[PDB]
């Protein structure tokens, strides 16, 4: 699992 | 900008 | 499962 | 999943 | 501009 | 996952 | 901008 | 301008 963001 | 993935 | 937006 | 704007 | 993939 | 902004 | 995964 | 992956 895994989550980004900008 | 995001994004999310499992 | 995955999900992304801008 | 992807996704751009701009 | 943005942009996100997962 | 990956993003970006500028 | 920011990210995590487990 | 930011940016991030995990």
């Amino acid at each position: 699992a895994g989550a980004a963001a900008a």
